């Protein structure tokens, strides 16, 4: 944990750089190819995380976002207010740093 | 070797779920709060990789995207065509899976 100095002298780094430049040129609206003039700084860090893959049915509750006690709030009962959705969430957790990132989320109606 | 089973009956999972739902709620255009009705499938996987952090100066070349010798040819010496950019790329690599993904990418022109 914690980025250490690295350089273009290393395989992984040169490959990462060429990949990065390739993606940059791929995403740009420029008709011209851009290329690396110089690497001003390079660092590398081994990281680990835990992916949680959750398939979850969500229900619409009767509570608005502006109010308390949402975690046990009743689900809508009335015909046109009821909304349900089946969702797939991928959460990338890094317990060492106390963070979570939502890597993927798609939802389809019930 | 794939993701292993997990369940809501687990602390990491509940936290990841709460995070996912929270992110789902803040991103939606619904005035009502949504919450989990049922987790239908829960899996988890520990993963490792290497982050490469590269601060790179790119210069606009006179070669088009549609050209041979695609990364190595003249830089624009034309007064209003010339462009240099200082970019910060974060590449997440999984060497034992031979993959790379561009997680972050930002540039500030010169």
């Amino acid at each position: 944990g914690g980025p250490m100095d690295a350089s273009v002298e290393e395989e992984g780094v040169r490959r990462a750089l060429d990949f990065a430049v390739g993606e940059y040129n791929k995403a740009s609206n420029d008709m011209y190819h851009s290329r690396a003039l110089q690497v001003v700084r390079a660092r590398k860090q081994i990281v680990a995380g835990v992916n949680y893959f959750l398939d979850v049915e969500l229900g619409r509750t009767t509570c608005t976002k502006t109010q308390p006690n949402l975690d046990n709030c009743p689900f809508h009962d009335q015909p046109h207010l009821k909304r349900k959705a089946f969702c797939s969430f991928q959460i990338y957790a890094v317990p060492w740093q106390g963070t979570m990132t939502l890597s993927k989320s798609t939802c389809q109606d019930a």
